[PDB]
């Protein structure tokens, strides 16, 4: 089962900022610019399309949710080296830092991929008891807004994502996911 924390399909988003769209190449920006770069990955996160979706059935999460995490994270690995983000704090497919959990498992295994998931549904379990009124799927864009900014930066619905990295975190990841949604994920 998968529908736990809500369905991405029932998600407004406005997808990548142009601070995401430009420096991948694209000129254009929002949900088609998401939707491209999602595809760019494709290939890269098929690999790996056995493990993301035993996590989510385990966790009860979306498949989806946790490739369009992948996918701006680290590019579904081909923006890493040996499992680490540029800076050498984020380990990972889905870049836990090491200065917040100590990182478990390979970069790109199971065990990886199964504690970045519960650091995810930390934050929508948080956003849960933070927004009581907001719908469950508004809880999910939420959570996925914290997971790069913090439960503190989700103040209200629609500012969400000023904050978060290009200021478009969960729209972007919504955006991306809504693509994986309709190709196997």
């Amino acid at each position: 089962r998968t529908d736990c924390y809500g369905n991405v399909n029932r998600i407004d988003t406005t997808g990548a900022s142009c601070k995401t769209a430009k420096p991948e190449g694209l000129s254009y920006c929002g949900v088609p610019a998401s939707k491209t770069i999602a595809e760019r990955d494709l290939k890269a996160m098929d690999r790996y399309k056995t493990i993301i979706k035993k996590v989510g059935e385990k966790l009860c999460v979306e498949p989806a949710v946790i490739a369009g995490i992948i996918s701006r994270e680290s590019h579904a690995g081909k923006v890493l080296k040996n499992g680490w983000g540029d800076r050498g704090n984020g380990f990972g497919l889905m870049q836990v830092d090491k200065r917040s959990h100590k990182p478990q498992g390979t970069w790109n295994g199971e065990v990886h991929i199964t504690q970045g998931t519960t650091i995810l549904t930390d934050f929508i379990k948080r956003i849960q008891k933070k927004f009581p009124s907001w719908t469950k799927d508004q809880q999910l864009k939420g959570g996925i807004s914290a997971y790069n900014a913090g439960a503190g930066n989700v103040r209200s619905y629609a500012r969400m994502d000023i904050g978060t990295t290009h200021d478009d975190y969960a729209n972007d990841v919504v955006a991306r996911a809504q693509y994986y949604k309709q190709h196997g994920y």
